[PDB]
This record gives structure tokens, sequence and C-alpha cells, in this order.
């Protein structure tokens, strides 16, 4: 698979990136991607945004990578958001502490686009994109394993921040596409399973800031299981 773009994604110049980012958009719309291919296009779209300076652009490019989902096929978004946590998995302890809050913004987004992935738009959602979605928080933020295999032939270790960060956020973005109406059966056992995976990773972790923070969201007030 020829992609030329993808070198120029991490241009200093961001006429270039911009114009690198639209063939990315036409190579998505015209094979099939393998977990390879994404690798590379979403460390090209780590280092553009890595690369933008500005508090809108980034705001927009966030969102527009984040959107990306809804350009892919049906058969190649799990694929392609397992490249996306398995890029940030990888580059997350390189990241500066004057670049991370880009990067924390990119994860909420995209985390909060596979939640609106999953919805329907009277069953309301569907769950093969939700076992699809959760599967991957069970992969990556939620692992209890330490490390990922991707064949193994590569094996990446999940870096902590990346669970303290996905631990502040999911009830933010569950609320945020209306998983937390407590008059929907449907939408109540999909946060009956995200905190079911949160549970187990509390029991279980050595890390006390990991136990912390999910003790912490677990008693959220926000969450239908903690009212009346």
């Amino acid at each position: 698979k020829s992609m030329p773009f993808i070198k120029h994604l991490a241009s200093s110049d961001r006429k270039v990136r911009t114009a690198a980012l639209n063939s990315l958009h036409a190579f998505l719309s015209a094979s099939a991607l393998t977990t390879l291919d994404v690798l590379k296009l979403w460390k090209g779209l780590f280092y553009a945004l890595w690369m933008c300076d500005r508090a809108i652009p980034q705001q927009n490019l966030c969102n527009e990578l984040a959107d990306l989902i809804w350009q892919l096929p049906r058969e190649s978004v799990a694929t392609w958001l397992r490249g996306f946590w398995a890029t940030m998995a990888r580059e997350w302890t390189g990241i500066d502490v004057l670049r991370m809050e880009k990067f924390l913004l990119l994860v909420r987004r995209v985390l909060g686009a596979s939640f609106k992935w999953m919805k329907k738009d009277t069953g309301a959602w569907d769950q093969s994109k939700v076992d699809e979605v959760l599967g991957l928080l069970a992969e990556w933020p939620f692992s209890l394993a330490e490390e990922v295999r991707i064949t193994g032939e590569i094996v990446q270790k999940i870096p902590v921040g990346m669970r303290l960060h996905v631990l502040d956020i999911w009830v933010d973005e569950v609320e945020r596409v209306g998983l937390l109406n407590e008059d929907e059966e449907e939408a109540r056992m999909i946060v009956q399973r995200i905190s079911d995976m949160v549970d187990a990773l509390e029991q279980t972790t050595k890390s006390p800031a990991v136990r912390t923070r999910s003790k912490d969201s677990l008693g959220d007030d926000r969450l239908p299981a903690n009212r009346r």
C-alpha cells in the first residue's frame, strides 16, 4: 500500500500538513486496511497534531481526526480504533507537559465519537458496534493485562497515564452521548458493562493511582447506580 502523504503530515509547513490530510481523506474514500496500515496512518496523524501550535486549529484537528470514523468501512472501524489506542499507548510517555493538553482532547473526542458511533439514528443502540467499542476499552485503558499483542510480533505496554485520563473522562463522554438516561434499559446495560470493566480494574490493579481513580469514577453522582 502506497500512502505517500503520510510523511508530509509531519511537515513544519501547515499548508503541507493540510494537503496531506486531504490526501488521507481521499485515500480513505477509495483493498482493506491492515493493522500495519492504520499504525502508519495514526502515527502520521499523531505527528500532525504534534506540530499544530494554535489553539483553534488544534480543536478542529481533534474533531477532524475523531470524525474520520464515519468515513471508514464498517469492517475497518475496530481495526482503526485499535490502531489509535496502540498509537497513543506507544507515544504516551514521550508527550511533554506543554503538548499534553491537545492529546488529552484528542483521546476525549476519539472516545466520544466511538460512543456516538455505537448509536442508531425502539432499539436505540447497535450492539455489534457496542461490543467492538467496549471490547477496545477492555483491551487498552481498562485492560487487566499490562501489555497488548498485535499479530506476537508487536507487543505494546499500556502506559498508566493513558488509563488515568480515560478514567477521568468516561463518565463525561457517556453522558454527552445520552447514555446516562435512567429511563433507557438499553443505555443502563451499556453503562453497567463499562462500570464492570472499571470495577474489575480497581480490584486487580497494582497501581494505587489507577485504583483511586477507578474507585473515584465509580462513585460519580451522575451514574444511575448511585441515584435514588
